[PDB]
């Protein structure tokens, strides 16, 4: 409500949208990512369509590696994304014990 309780309101409102934020932006990679792994497996098998089949897998995996490459750059390896989430969680927990222990220290007095 005020001072340092209002700080740990916000810090914890603040990771919420992290939390939420980042799913979204993994959703957002993994759609188009999707969407070229179904462009591939659709291409035709057909002997006679081998050279522009083939041209066609190398450039869409091509894409795929590039947008792979973006995400990486942008929230880490698989693991740094789990490991991030965890921090998230954790620290909100801890806020949530804190605000608690506060409000009580003040209705005491």
């Amino acid at each position: 409500s005020t001072g340092y309780l209002e700080e740990l309101e916000k810090e914890r409102s603040l990771l919420l949208a992290d939390l939420d934020k980042e799913e979204k932006e993994k959703d957002w990679y993994y759609a188009q990512l999707q969407n070229l792994t179904k462009r591939i497996d659709s291409l035709p098998l057909t002997e006679n369509f081998s050279l522009q089949t083939d041209m066609t897998r190398r450039q869409l995996e091509y894409e795929a590696r590039q947008i792979r490459v973006a995400m990486e750059e942008q929230l880490g390896t698989c693991q740094d994304m789990e490991k991030r989430a965890q921090r998230r969680i954790a620290r909100i927990q801890q806020i949530e014990k804190d605000i608690l222990r506060i409000r009580q220290l003040l209705q005491s007095q």
